[PDB]
């Protein structure tokens, strides 16, 4: 409590010293309120023009027009102390993991020079605008770094003073940049070392990329079990504990010096404890605090989420095995045997999983696993609808099962070879390209990303008839030489001014390990689609009258695009197709 949140909270009282209130019709329960000061502001979805031109049909389907349009009692809520027996488990489970995660990885500090790096290139560091505009100017200036060295001798003296989180099923908690800097160095390395990687992990598929997540799946498939479980948690980010965030921390008894003691305060003062303010509109800022909840940057967030559920869902596997009887205590030997199951098949059973942050897929020893549930409620990760202690129901078909909102397509190519792609419902893809985030797009700027969007779908989603079409006809209307652009940056090979089909070939043939035959494809109509009626199963229109109107037009639609950007070099990509191609 006080004396590891009081120096934030009293910084703060002191700076709106003619506005600081202790509020008696405060809305917290959950959360400790502290006090209130006077504020006034607030980044809705805007459409891109580019996007939403060349996809005409789509202008009278709802589930894409409806997207472009326009819960905080999930943050305000308390889950229980878990019992003995869990506690118990957790710990010798966390134990283990770190030491397996650690076994071919260095834990190490992450450099001012990675970060300055990571701000010129854009990455969603979650920070704020004010001393300084933008996070690019702060980085180049050196009084920045002096504010950083003040914080970070803080740290060192078991104390903070400017890491404090505002809050904006969601929740997004952004800092000023100098806290990200220091959790950056400090827990960076999980991330830019790859600790969650398929290749070190087990369960992991940090960096695998939308092309690999497939055969990740189809690998799962071929070992000996039942059913394959996809339960997602409700809310995932407030179910984490005070129990969970000290088995996490436990990654610090791997690391040596000045590392381990940032990386500590980092876990003791931003996480264990945590100070936010939030706005009210009855508006007043409301300084508030709590121990528990995942409340990190967003890609320590992801590694940590990947972490304790690898932890949550390998109790769950030995809950279904019997390897424990009740998660009120665990006996002497029971400890023995849980150990013994880690040291013995932990492994194996890590490699049963494909573990993304709060998703899962998991291809237990046998369906026990799907009546294992006292473990997993107990740890506070309940299921998404379903109630509390009704069996999973699980999947009999990989190609079936929910991963990283998609699932996956087996498709055979007119020479035999397999490839295994992503797939989710066509009006999802097309209504995300109709969108940009913030303000001052220039007319070149909304292109760019049209253009990342259709070389993401020429790379991922070829094999849908509406994209292939929609992706040529965005390529044949933004100038051939404009650079494809994001505003928040899986490995995206769509992110290139090179020919999209040598960047086909070297994705799911040159460098795809399940592709035995490397013979390169020479044209796009080598590659293949979905069936008709699979397409239109996943929401594609082929088969209606305005999709045909749309496909046979395409060049007039291509034309007013042109003429609006106006007089610049421009291919024609519509000939890739057979029908365009005379
Ligand atoms: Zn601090
Ligand atoms: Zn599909």
């Amino acid at each position: 409590n006080l004396d590891i949140i009081g120096k934030r909270i009293e910084k703060i009282k002191q700076e709106h010293e003619t506005s600081w209130h202790y509020d008696q019709d405060h809305p917290y329960k959950t959360w400790a309120y502290h006090g209130s000061y006077e504020t006034k502001q607030t980044a809705s979805s805007m459409v891109n023009g580019v996007v939403r031109l060349l996809t005409k049909p789509w202008d009278i389907i709802p589930m894409v027009t409806q997207m472009a349009m326009t819960f905080k009692e999930k943050v305000d809520t308390r889950t229980q102390e878990p019992k003995e027996g869990t506690k118990k488990l957790m710990k010798i489970t966390a134990e283990w993991l770190w030491k397996e995660l650690g076994k071919k990885k260095t834990p190490r500090m992450c450099t001012r020079e990675e970060f300055t790096r990571k701000v010129r290139s854009n990455a969603a560091l979650g920070a704020i605008f004010n001393k300084w505009k933008s996070a690019r100017e702060a980085v180049e200036d050196s009084g920045f770094w002096e504010l950083v060295d003040k914080e970070r001798n803080l740290h060192l003296e078991g104390k903070c003073e400017t890491c404090v989180y505002n809050m904006m099923s969601r929740a997004i908690w952004y800092m000023w940049l100098g806290a990200r800097f220091l959790e950056f160095e400090a827990l960076g390395f999980l991330n830019e070392d790859h600790w969650f990687s398929r290749e070190n992990s087990l369960s992991g598929v940090e960096g695998e990329g939308l092309h690999k997540l497939g055969y990740i799946l189809r690998d799962v498939s071929k070992k000996e079990g039942g059913a394959m479980y996809a339960d997602d948690t409700a809310g995932w980010d407030t179910r984490i504990t005070l129990e969970d965030l000290k088995n996490e921390e436990m990654v610090t008894n791997h690391m040596e010096g000045e590392h381990k003691k940032l990386a500590e305060a980092i876990f003791k003062l931003t996480y264990q404890n945590k100070v936010v303010r939030v706005q009210r509109p009855t508006t007043v800022m409301d300084i508030i605090s709590r121990r528990d909840q995942r409340g990190s940057g967003q890609v320590v967030t992801y590694g940590l989420n990947t972490f304790t559920n690898m932890e949550a869902q390998l109790i769950r596997q030995m809950e279904g095995e019997g390897v424990f009887k009740s998660i009120q205590h665990l006996t002497v030997t029971e400890e023995i045997a849980v150990k013994n199951w880690l040291v013995r098949v932990g492994r194996e059973r890590l490699s049963r999983m494909a573990i993304s942050g709060d998703d899962c897929v998991v291809k237990p020893l046998d369906d026990r696993f799907a009546s294992a549930l006292t473990a997993l409620n107990d740890m506070g990760k309940v299921r998404k609808d379903i109630q509390q202690w009704e069996p999973s129901r699980g999947w009999n078909d990989w190609t079936q099962v929910p991963f990283c909102s998609h699932h996956f397509h087996e498709l055979i190519m007119k020479d035999g070879r397999v490839l295994v792609v992503p797939c989710r419902n066509q009006d999802e893809l097309i209504g995300r390209a109709r969108i940009s985030q913030g303000a001052g797009w220039s007319l070149r700027e909304t292109a760019c990303l049209g253009k990342s969007y259709a070389q993401m779908w020429s790379l991922m989603y070829f094999h849908r008839r509406d994209l292939r079409l929609a992706a040529n006809a965005i390529c044949s209307a933004v100038p051939s030489h404009w650079v494809p652009t994001s505003r928040t940056t899986a490995t995206h090979e769509w992110m290139t001014t090179e020919d999209m089909l040598t960047v086909w070939n070297r994705v799911w043939i040159q460098e795809n390990p399940w592709m035995e035959d490397k013979t390169p494809v020479e044209s796009w109509e080598e590659i293949p689609y979905l069936g008709k009626r699979e397409d239109q199963w996943c929401g594609s229109l082929i088969g209606l009258t305005s999709r045909a109107t749309w496909a046979k037009n395409i060049q007039t639609a291509i034309n007013q695009v042109r003429s609006l950007i106006g007089n610049e070099e421009y291919t024609d990509y519509m000939p890739s197709m057979k029908r365009f191609r005379r």
